[PDB]
């Protein structure tokens, strides 16, 4: 009974169905303690999801020790030069100066709190890594890799045609302001609630919204088709 | 009653699977039937999505109604806003700039990424069928 239970937990097969059920763990008990208020001291809830980082460090440096190069330089370089370990790493660092905040008097809770709440943004992103392992999510996951950077070219088109109207719209309905910083943040949120807006002086405000028509519409369908062909060789 | 009620809201739902019965039907005539196979592989796509799209909308969820409302007790219907609430929150709005940066990253995956991805899944399904 020993040898077949000792053999079955060393399984590659287990240690996937394991992990993950610890981790499902990590992602509902880390949901429960941002989703109300915390007080001045870790509440239990709080201290497990605390220790399962810090125990996940100490297993990072498992790897960053034991791994094949010899010199401590390329010890770690080489771990450092898989890109799903870095962002381990600088969110393991997040969560650390999480707690540092979150350990001092307010405002420094408010910080620690807003810390917490971008960590679960990153974690949550990590199940991508284990949803390749999937035959059918594997393909998904990977096209969002490389729909990705062409996301990252077509923001260019989109802020040069968009932020065109963003800008003429405060330089026209907006009156004359000085510096205001609210501004510069108006231009670009206006567009974001374009849906609720609507001799010759209401030439302009019509011919802006119709090309804003032509420009949307161009555009929507630019990058209906952009990921139409890399869904294809994908 | 309380017994009427309970059995209309079944008859209700009873209404929904005697209308989509009517895809076994589709399937004689020679235009309907494609479109119903179409559905079904549609459905095993989409189900897919929902996983992926559960991961990342549920994260910008999770973070907004943590930093909006930044404070509550355990809450037996917080669970039932946290999806629902941003979906209807399409008109929703020192460190003033950090919730931007979830509003902003919000929709940066969850529709020009996801809703697309869906698109391309969808017309992938076309082509086989
Ligand atoms: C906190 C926290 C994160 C975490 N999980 C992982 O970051 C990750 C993992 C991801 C999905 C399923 C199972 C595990 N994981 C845990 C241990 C170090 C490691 C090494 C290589 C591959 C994955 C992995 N558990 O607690």
């Amino acid at each position: 009974l020993g040898r077949k239970i000792y053999e079955f937990y060393n399984a590659p097969i287990v240690k996937f169905w394991f992990y993950t059920l610890a981790y499902i763990g990590y992602l509902m008990l880390f949901n429960y303690i941002v989703l109300v208020k915390m007080e001045r001291w870790p509440s239990t809830q709080e201290w497990i999801v605390i220790s399962y980082i810090f125990t996940l460090g100490i297993e990072k440096m498992r790897e960053i020790l034991m791994s094949e190069p010899g010199k401590l330089l390329q010890k770690v370089k080489v771990w450092l030069q898989e890109y799903w370990n870095v962002t381990d790493l600088i969110a393991i660092l997040l969560f650390s100066v999480g707690m540092i905040l979150r350990l001092q008097d307010q405002p420094f809770r408010s910080d620690g709190r807003v810390i917490y709440c971008v960590n679960i943004i990153y974690w949550y992103i990590r199940l991508l890594d284990i949803f390749g392992v999937n035959k059918y999510l594997g393909p998904y996951v990977m096209m969002i890799g490389k729909m990705m950077i062409d996301m990252m070219y077509f923001v260019i088109i989109m802020l040069v045609v968009l932020m065109s109207f963003g800008v003429a719209r405060q330089a026209i309905l907006f009156p004359n302001e000085e510096p205001s910083w609210k501004l510069a943040k108006n231009i670009f949120y206006m567009p974001y609630w374009m849906i609720y807006g609507e001799t010759g002086a209401w030439i302009v405000p019509a011919i802006m919204a119709c090309y804003l028509l032509v420009a949307n519409i161009l555009l929507v369908n630019l990058l209906i088709a952009v990921f139409n062909n890399t869904f294809f060789e994908v």
